[PDB]
């Protein structure tokens, strides 16, 4: 069974959504869900000595512009394992440009960890690390002579607008 | 669903299969997603506890709590979440949360020698116990929970209650 | 002896140095040797709990419990023993253990720019407060020591104590 | 169900093939697939304080001498998780018996790693490397009683021809 | 300051001894403490993939008839960092023999983890525990061409005998 | 007291150096020697999620012209602890600006781990790992608005010349 059909997109879209993650965060190596099967496959090994600085993942039964599932980042204190779902609050969006696609990214907290109880929209991260987070997408794939383009942080009602259009795109590609 | 394809054990109740979902060390408790069978986050500890042993369920079981029975095992290396190991059960912790009896059976690798004999409570060292009681009762302190422990019992009477937990499932599902 | 060498810091009480013992993570409480001032295994704790945060003493200080004076550092990253670290001190948990005046400083990493807007202890989640009071209000139930919580001051009440510490430790030495 | 029975061998096989990961290296636990529902299970804790030194898998849909899937191993810099799937170039091959049983090994190196641009044989392996895999193999039942036997090292060509013979066996043997 | 000279073999010899730890379980590297300065120095990387099975290091203030610091094996838990000092109590001995040389290693427990309260003697340990760290030290240098003896397991006053000597030894060679 | 100024720069310079290192492979935090005192001392928390990509440290007794001691990049399979010393073979240097000063940097391998027995020279490193270095190097202070200038990459004869004057300048400097 391929996890990114059969989970709904979470259980009170947009407010709460699941990201079934892809990536824990402080791996260098580049996961990704098989399209067939379902099962986790190496991507890549990133060219380049960073690792992920948010757990990574995917909002099941989306689509996005950039003819992928639309992807997310959760924040996380003690990384999850690959394939795990977590019931996430998105609290902004990163607009960024991969080689002309539109490649924008949902940042979320896990509803789950009172630690990020008070986290509800984008303002309530530190600066330091949503630039963290812009440099890394900005030169990952710098050595692979790609190019991006970060072009800013949206807030919590942007993301929530962007999964609903994303949720929409899915049925009418598949449904 | 694991839990539902899985049979309880090769030799039971000498030896039951325990479906792993929180390795040992992890602050994370993790669940398995009933619809799915996926792994899910459950919550994050409140506090900077680590689950003190490999956790999980024994397959085709069911207990007194409206849940699969728990199984704890004690792995010198932990396991990746959704493992199977077969295990010994040596003796079972009593507890009640939150006023449901929550028992939890305490296993063994068969398949690590280093555990070759260890066959009843009387075998782990105190401190060792007394520190998996203390986890379950203040690990959920802060979120306003009560556990109470009540002891632990040998294996024998492990045993019989995973009979009993084996027989509660084919009740409830067929 | 490090203790002894280092000064209490660069710009005191604004940034202290922070001379750490313990990474957050560690199960095992480390403490330094006096006469040789080498990381020294104190003990195992005897609950699954780990260090929440970074911790250690601010060198040259003495407290009324006749120690130098405790400091726990927030890393997201945990050093390693025996690393110095420049803190910016945001707040104290005031709290007793066995009837002696134990309290720590909160602090955060000034090089760290993550925590650039964490100034007073109002900046720090409460959950996090909570879970580090949790630690200490338990991690000795186990050896039957009480610690009594009282709570937190603000980054003001910190900085004073560290100027009554910084005196304190003159007086006794020299 | 059963990734061993779902998965094709490879995208371009011999050339690049599937390694499904069952062990990362750095494990003292031993991990094989549950081959009745596919979940990863713990086979035996290694009995002396050895680690597996490389990534270790099955090639999925093939069969062996020994009748078990054709086993591969993957050099990775950062270990993977089980059940991952890897792109992988075989190299080598590792010829030892264990217990009477043809038991030889796929050496392979992943695709997605520019660091092994230029491994295509068994002669670009550094020799201490290839030294300590095989004393692994050689050692690491010692406790148990068992006995294996560390025939050497073909190159490439040799690898890829076994691995053809695998993927056949599998036909006969299930298609 | 080297530490091996400056701190006391224990606070009550030989029931309770120092350790002081070069090595932390789990450890690839060998490390030793460098004669002249005291820092820590990495003498080799093992040549097979095997980990060391404990915290291992040496008894400060002894000398044994190897011509080194008499060697101390300690069972933590949670390993330590390097140069950590830990107050021990021999709970036996492993007898080996490197090269003609007597390798003689101490077993003990920490005093401070109340999980080793009971134990007291060699009996105490599960036996395969002691085959794993027998084959390790069997094994660990086979590549390097050097054989190693094992000669079996003492007891707690076999271990504690020993210790007097290899102090007394110390006192000679230095005092 | 400091280890920078109590060891020796090598056994037998320049063939062979100690490397005393600061920060191993993988850590995000970045460490230097307290020059007071000699103890780790917390430098700064890189503000991108870069990882050191080798084992760092400095060459004792050595100056250079950026008025610090010579920085040394070991290449470990697993890392080391700070304050270890590694005995290390040069292979090359790489040349790079800080702003506006020379803070070349020498490349080395461990003496004592026979997996890099064959490497002598700077060709000998795989290309994508010279530029994953680099890349780190270029990039890891950008988010503080510091400009490196990445030259490129001398021969083994070239480190081992540029060792020799860091040794002369530090006689010069303190000797
Ligand atoms: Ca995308
Ligand atoms: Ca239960
Ligand atoms: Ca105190
Ligand atoms: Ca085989
Ligand atoms: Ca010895
Ligand atoms: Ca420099």
């Amino acid at each position: 069974m391929n996890p990114f059909h059969e989970l709904e997109p979470g259980p009170e879209v947009p407010e709460v959504v699941y990201a079934l993650i892809e990536i824990p965060k402080g791996s260098r190596n580049k996961y990704e869900l098989d399209k067939k099967t379902g099962l986790l496959k190496l991507d890549r090994v990133l060219y380049s000595p960073f690792f992920y600085p948010v757990d990574y993942g995917i909002i099941p039964q989306t689509w996005y512009d950039d003819g992928d599932p639309f992807d997310i980042m959760v924040i996380m204190r003690e990384p999850v394992y690959p394939l795990t779902i977590i019931e996430a609050r998105p609290i902004g969006i990163m607009k960024m440009e991969d080689s002309g696609d539109k490649d924008w990214k949902v940042l979320a907290v896990p509803v789950e960890d009172p630690y990020f109880n008070d986290w509800k929209d984008i303002s309530d991260v530190p600066k330091a690390f949503l630039d963290e987070i812009a440099h890394f997408f900005q030169r990952y794939k710098e050595l692979q002579g790609k190019t991006t383009k970060i072009e800013g942080w949206g807030n919590a009602e942007e993301a929530k607008r962007e999964i609903l259009r994303a949720i929409e795109m899915y049925k009418e590609k598949f449904g």
